């Protein structure tokens, strides 16, 4: 429910979302705690359940580049679930936070049983890709 | 190894192993067009990906003025309607055979049986799509400034 | 160094061009909580923040404000509205007391009429943004 | 629009006298079928408007794959942003027919703006709109 309040999982039914929740782990942050640092290995997504999380980078002059504030029911590290890679930002608790995490290693076991879910996940991610490279302009003019 | 190389010269199936490529190939259907045949019409329901194996397909779209604007010319080893395999929806272009064309097609409907036979494929397909969506959004403009 | 030249748009201006741009601008002071502009307001003005911080936010489909950026000293707001006026797509709010320098689209032609090297510099800067875009970036 | 110059978003704002001047200040270029206008990677500093004939733009892929990109006909622009920000040609241009073009180079820009100072804001609007609608399309940030 908190879990289906995002486009990735918004297509799941009660049974499927109940199973997803049981595949996930509970994560707690105190205010000011770091969830991860830019460049850390990332192989998991989070759904925020309560509190707020800040994502930033830092410019070569030393100034914070503030990228987002992620609140209840929003995703962190969505694409890490499918394609693990270095974190592109540092995540920092602004408040007492609760999240649910799903790791890349938990993906295959969840999907082995449920190929109905794999297709729903593929539809979700492909919907997003569709709009991106469509928007991603022309210059087919040899500028 | 070189068996299904034609199916791997693209950002979707590039990482498939030889066995997965064999399953992909067995799952596909052969299509052959004569010159001037239309593969599909813009606006048609679309739920298939194609890999052209010979000939050329011109993709085109109807102009605000009634003419067809050229969009692409697709030849051997290139894909048509890639994301429609995962997210069926109306065709945004007409594909017209410029020559004798042969293609291999995979439909949305063929995906589930393949994933059921080979569950690792779901993870591999999710990886491939996530990778590109990543490059588009991340490796790539800003102006979060209001204007 | 120069608060106006720490952005890709005006970076290539020399000392005297920056000074004359600055003399052509309007200073704006905001108290904490003041709104610089509302989403949907006519937008025809670029700002450079010179002190404090401005939060840019957009109304989310669920009705919460969604933060797009926080803009600090040396950073731009409304850059493209200087050249191509149109509705503001975000609300800007002062998180602190804020001072800015503003240049409006109405000021642009008076400034450029006698400064063709500046105009060419600005065109290069905008175009380069397009070039690097596509240097980083269908099926039917 | 009958004007071979004002059928594109870049120059579409201009009035009759400023287009005629612009035209007479551009250089005429002639290509025979099979001529190369430019090679992908070549330094570029000018835009062209095709006045007659057709130019194929194609770029080259991993295996050495000549990859078709556009066919540019009369009243259409080639290398638009090369005028403002000279850099490497993103494609090869090959004449499909005998072709005629008008060329405007980066070096012709400052003298033009000296004679016609108000043109600067019209070009800025046009390039900024290209950039804005992109940004408007985009702005589709979670640590990845």
């Amino acid at each position: 429910d908190v879990l289906r309040r995002n486009p990735l999982f918004a297509a799941l039914d009660d049974e499927q979302s109940a199973e997803l929740r049981a595949s996930m782990s509970e994560v707690t942050l105190a205010r000011g705690d770091t969830l991860f640092h830019e460049g850390d290995p990332g192989d998991r997504l989070y759904v925020v359940t309560e509190g707020k999380v800040k994502l930033h980078r830092t410019s070569p002059d030393g100034r914070e580049n503030m990228l987002a504030v992620v609140g209840p029911s929003e995703l962190i590290g969505e694409l890490s679930l499918f394609d693990p890679g270095p974190r592109t930002a540092t995540g920092t608790a602004l408040t007492e936070v609760k999240l649910l995490a799903l790791g890349h290693g938990d993906l295959q076991p969840w999907l082995n049983v449920r190929p109905e879910v794999a297709t729903a996940l593929l539809r979700a991610v492909a919907r997003r890709l569709r709009k991106t490279n469509d928007a991603m302009l022309v210059f087919s003019d040899g500028s």
